[PDB]
């Protein structure tokens, strides 16, 4: 018992890819994969227990020759995004946070990841909405998908503007 355990990542890959439908209706993944170092891991796992875990199926992640965890979410809703953003932040050290702007959609997060001790690490963020991009700063790839590229050593921040309908209908 207590023998030295505690392992670096270095070379980590945090891929937190998803989608959101203007339906208020949320799904996506996030990949949180580190180099096993260590024969007793199959996948540094993520610290998840969530009241809608029902909802979001956090399984081990083995690929590349890289084992960590994943959590694959869908039916969630907007009220639901903060408290799934609770899990991935125990694996991110990062922080998320989004807001209605009357029916619009502002999603502000950053990451600050710059005391990260391993230069290999890549955080990467996508999100896919099949509705419409109004302001955005990041990297959009499509009118209707923006990524993010955080990058260890540096601080970034992350933003994203949509409409989307709100259930309530407000402003």
């Amino acid at each position: 018992g207590r023998e030295n355990l505690y392992f670096q990542g270095h070379m980590l890959r945090v891929r937190a890819s998803i989608t959101i439908s203007p339906d208020d209706l949320v799904s996506g993944e996030i990949i949180a994969a580190a180099k096993p170092k260590n024969s007793k891991d199959t996948g540094p796992a993520l610290d998840g227990d969530v009241p809608f875990s029902q909802k979001v199926a956090v399984s081990n992640y083995d690929s590349d020759g890289y084992v960590g965890s994943q959590a694959v979410f869908s039916d969630l809703t907007f009220a639901e995004l903060p408290q799934l953003a609770n899990m991935n932040s125990d694996a991110a050290g990062v922080n998320l946070s989004l807001r209605r702007n009357g029916n619009i959609v502002i999603l502000e997060g950053r990451a600050d990841l710059t005391s990260v001790s391993d230069p290999d690490a890549d955080v990467e963020l996508t999100v896919a909405f099949p509705a419409a991009v109004t302001s955005t700063n990041g990297d959009r790839i499509e009118p209707e998908v923006v990524q993010w590229k955080l990058k260890p050593g540096v601080v970034s921040t992350m933003s994203a503007q949509a409409r989307y309908t709100d259930p309530n209908t407000r402003s």
